C-alpha cells in the first residue's frame, strides 16, 4: 500500500525517551531531512497489528504515522517525532508563567478531543497518562497511539491472567476484575486531568500503589489541586464515579473543555 517503506530510507539514531518506550528510536527520513521516530523490534503479530492499526488513525491530537516496513525483519513503524518528548516531563520542566492555567485547558482540549475521536471510532487505549502524551511545538499535545486496540465503544474487554497494570491511573474495575472499556480511558483521563493541574506531580503522593484500591472501594479520591478550577475538579471526580457507567463520555468531557477554554481565551 502507500505505507509501505524501503527500510533504507531511514537512518536511526539513538534510542529516544531513555528506552521507556522500549524499541523505539530517533530517526532521520533522509528524502525530506525529516526527524522522525521508529519502533522496532530486535512479540511478531503484536508489532504488525500496531503496524495495521496505526493506518487507521487520523487525527490532530493523534501521532501520525508516516509509513512502515513489514515485508521482512527488521520491521518499522515510522511516525512523527514530537520534539518536546512527553507531556510529564515537559510539565515538570516548563515556564508556569509561559504554561498558565489557560494552557493547561487547551492541552486538555487536545487530549479529550483525541479520546473522543477514539470514542467515535471504536478504539481504547488503555495507557492514558500524561508520560503517554507527546508535546511539540507550541503547546500542541498528541496522544500516543501504538497499542489502541479495536473494541466497540460499550464493550468490554479482560485482561490475562497475572498482567501487571500501572495501579494508580487504573480503574476499579479493571484493578479487580481486569476488566477494561472506554469508560476504564475516562478514569485514567481523570487521573491525567491531576496530573495537568499539579505540573505532573505523582497521582496519591505518598500512598503505595498496593493501598490504592482499598482507598477507592471506601470511596476515596484524591482532593481538588492547588490553583485548580471547581468545575475542573469536578469533571475529575465524575470520571472517578465507580461505576463506569456514571462516568461522562468524552464527548461530554471535550465539550466541557472546549467551552472553558473558549471562555478562558476571552
Ligand atoms: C507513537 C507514539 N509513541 N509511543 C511511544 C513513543 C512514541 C513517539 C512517537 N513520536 C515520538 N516523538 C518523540 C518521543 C519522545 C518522548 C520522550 C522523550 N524524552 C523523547 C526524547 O528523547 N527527546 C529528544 C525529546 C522523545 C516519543 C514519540
Amino acid at each position: 500500500d502507500k505505507w509501505e517503506m524501503e527500510r533504507t530510507d531511514i537512518t536511526m539514531k539513538h534510542k529516544l525517551g531513555g528506552g521507556q518506550y522500549g524499541e523505539v528510536y530517533e530517526g532521520v527520513w533522509k528524502k525530506y531531512s525529516l526527524t522522525v521516530a521508529v519502533k522496532t523490534l530486535k512479540e511478531v503479530e503484536e508489532f504488525l497489528k500496531e503496524a495495521a492499526v496505526m493506518k487507521e488513525i487520523k487525527h490532530p491530537n493523534l501521532v501520525q504515522l508516516l509509513g512502515v516496513c513489514t515485508r521482512e525483519p527488521p520491521f518499522y513503524i515510522i511516525t512523527e517525532f514530537m520534539t518536546y518528548g512527553n507531556l510529564l516531563d515537559y510539565l515538570r520542566e516548563c515556564n508556569r508563567q509561559e504554561v498558565s492555567a489557560v494552557v493547561l485547558l487547551y492541552m486538555a482540549t487536545q487530549i479529550s478531543s483525541a479520546m473522543e475521536y477514539l470514542e467515535k471510532k471504536n478504539f481504547i487505549h488503555r495507557d492514558l497518562a500524561a508520560r503517554n502524551c507527546l508535546v511539540g511545538e507550541n503547546h500542541l499535545v498528541k496522544v500516543a497511539d501504538f497499542g489502541l486496540s479495536r473494541l466497540m465503544t460499550g464493550d468490554t474487554f479482560t485482561a490475562h491472567a497475572g498482567a501487571k497494570f500501572p495501579i494508580k491511573w487504573t480503574a476499579p474495575e479493571s484493578l479487580a476484575y481486569n476488566k477494561f472499556s472506554i469508560k476504564s480511558d475516562v478514569w485514567a483521563f481523570g487521573v491525567l486531568l491531576w496530573e495537568i493541574a499539579t505540573y505532573g506531580m505523582s497521582p496519591y503522593p505518598g500512598i503505595d500503589p498496593s493501598q490504592v484500591y482499598e482507598l477507592l472501594e471506601k470511596d476515596y479520591r484524591m482532593e481538588r489541586p492547588e490553583g485548580c478550577p471547581e468545575k475542573v475538579y469536578e469533571l475529575m471526580r465524575a470520571c472517578w464515579q465507580w461505576n463506569p457507567s456514571d462516568r461522562p463520555s468524552f464527548a461530554e468531557i471535550h465539550q466541557a473543555f472546549e467551552t472553558m477554554f473558549q471562555e478562558s481565551s476571552i
